[PDB]
């Protein structure tokens, strides 16, 4: 049995993504299961892999993508929390979730509850599970707390912008267009800024006053950690989510305010730690204030497009998917 | 009635530090203190106070100084902690330490224990309460971790490697000079390093190997930040102590570790925090690993040579004190 599969044979720009129609559909065994994908999320990192220098390389060639939904289409002996039939979803993938056919180690699968369909559930893993150890464990936010989401309209922030409100938190979110900043308001944010916009810091300053932010989530860290310091509160604390170079910055600025500048990475977590955050997010998604939304979604033959689009491309409104 | 004190007439470099014979003695009232003054420590940040350009701008003229140690000369009503003859150490005074009595609020001295003399008391007040701060607050130091003191060889630093050893720390430090570097070992570090060598982060980086260090504190942050980044492990925290500048950084550098950068200042601490502070250090002094270094002495008419040594000298091995 063969499959569409994305195969990348060498790194480099987003066309190394090759598609291929001849690829062997794996087999489960022990305490693997096959999903039939119905959408697989277009995350950053997927960019950062196939360019080749990224901290993890894989071994060529390769399948990419970790965030699959779908059915099970087969399990292993031991994959006993699954059956055929069941609508699943993933924060990681063992053969690559780019593709008709993935396998996936039990553990890193979840059930998708109803009132969600695939392409939602394409949008959880990597998103959902990042904002939430960012909020809880990284700057360990309490009710009533404010929160700048910096960079909000893609798909960790928007996942962030509805933990917060679930939360309690007072929320402030950025986008760089106005469809983006829209959505933003739609999923979670009290206020929302044009990050494109000359002076749209000093709009934040104005609303925040004196007392200032007492967290930011920071998508683009190389770009904003400058700026970020000068809007904490006092014991402030920024979650260096995403970074794409460096940046000039006063370590002054962390003084007076005791701030911290704490990074964060999904990769980084215990077994138990996800364990947690999918009590979390199954809580979330069945009280209903756990909604993904999607901005953009592709044919798999237009993955190099969606590589392109993701990093250089319009403006999100919400995650990109790559449908099957 | 008349004393010998420092005066700063006007903000501007060393040569503003005037030396007057004719002032007045203060009298203290209510919760106040005069303490007769046998020594007083030269802090960095009363550089920049003189300076006219920090944060801190006192009404002109003033006597420079936070942190004296004599004899309690003169009580007023209320401040029932202290009676004449008592040797006490400051860490704030009201009418400026550089002088021979100074006027200090009752909570702000504290008893020096008779083996101590009152030079070593000229060295406690900043140094060891920020470096407690630092150690037990800011980084949240377990006994058997990893620290580097990142100039370790001057009044914090040498305070820094006396709180780390009593923890049972692994201990590196650094400092420019051979009697520097000899200091810091014989104050508790396990190894030493030259931060004026070309390429001593290297031999660093060799010796920590890939676990890499704990806690950084970092006297010199617009230096080092990014280079204190690469030494960090799993976990790792730098705290911020010291910084004249900026520094590009790549806030990446936090991702994979999930390292935090930290602020500190030893004036946001709370009442009840000086209080627990005071109590750690006093059993420090009590049973011996508090011993301050005393690394040069200025007599008080040499106070110019003094701020400008202390900034732009040929390198520290311990406190520097003026001599009254
Ligand atoms: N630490 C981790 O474990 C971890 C996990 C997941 C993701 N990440 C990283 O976090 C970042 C966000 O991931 P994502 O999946 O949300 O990506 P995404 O869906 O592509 O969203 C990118 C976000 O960046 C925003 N942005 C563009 N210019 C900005 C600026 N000047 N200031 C602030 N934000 C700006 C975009 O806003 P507009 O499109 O509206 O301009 C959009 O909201 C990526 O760099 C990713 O690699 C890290
Ligand atoms: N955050 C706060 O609340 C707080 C409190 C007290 C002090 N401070 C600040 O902390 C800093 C240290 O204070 P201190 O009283 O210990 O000053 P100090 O007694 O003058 O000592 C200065 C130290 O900095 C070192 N140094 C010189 N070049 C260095 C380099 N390239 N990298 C790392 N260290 C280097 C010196 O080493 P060598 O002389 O051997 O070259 C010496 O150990 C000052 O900037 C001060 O303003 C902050
Ligand atoms: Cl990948
Ligand atoms: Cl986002
Ligand atoms: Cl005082
Ligand atoms: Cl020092």
């Amino acid at each position: 049995k063969l499959m569409r599969a994305v195969r990348v044979f060498e790194f480099g720009g987003p066309e190394v993504l090759k598609l291929r129609s001849d690829i062997a559909v794996p087999i489960p065994k022990d305490h693997q299961v096959l999903i039939k994908v119905h959408a697989c999320g277009v995350n950053p990192v997927e960019t950062y892999i196939r360019s080749g220098t990224y901290s993890r390389k894989p071994l060529l060639p390769y399948t990419p993508g970790s965030d699959v939904a779908g059915v099970i289409e087969a399990v292993g002996d031991n994959a006993s929390a699954f059956k055929k039939g069941d609508r699943v979803f993933t924060s990681s993938t063992i053969s690559g979730g780019y593709a008709e056919y993935a396998l996936a180690a039990d553990h890193t699968v979840y059930k998708l509850p109803e009132k969600l369909d695939f392409k939602q559930g394409a949008a959880i893993g990597i998103p959902y599970f990042t904002a939430y150890r960012a909020l809880i464990h990284s700057a360990c936010v309490k009710a009533g707390e404010s929160v700048l989401v910096h960079g909000a309209s893609g798909g960790v922030g928007l996942a962030a912008c509805q933990i917060a409100r679930a939360y309690g938190l007072k929320i402030l979110g950025t986008a760089g267009t106005e469809e983006g900043q829209k959505i933003v308001l739609q999923n979670g944010a009290h206020e929302v800024f044009n990050h494109r916009e000359v002076n749209y810091i000093d709009k934040i300053k104005k609303y925040v006053g004196e007392k200032g932010i007492d967290i930011i989530i920071e998508m683009l860290a190389n770009v904003n950690l400058s700026k970020d310091l000068s809007l904490l509160s006092h014991g402030g604390r920024v979650i260096v989510v995403g970074s794409r170079g460096t940046i000039e910055i006063n370590p002054r600025d962390t003084m007076a305010k005791e701030s911290s500048i704490i990074g964060v990475t999904l990769f980084s977590s215990t077994k138990e730690e996800f364990q947690q955050y999918a009590a979390a997010l199954q809580a979330g998604m069945e009280i209903g204030w756990l909604k993904p939304v999607i901005g953009s979604q592709y044919p798999l033959e237009k993955v190099a497009e969606a590589h392109e689009n993701i990093i250089h491309g319009s403006g999100a409104t919400g995650k990109m998917i790559l449908l099957l």
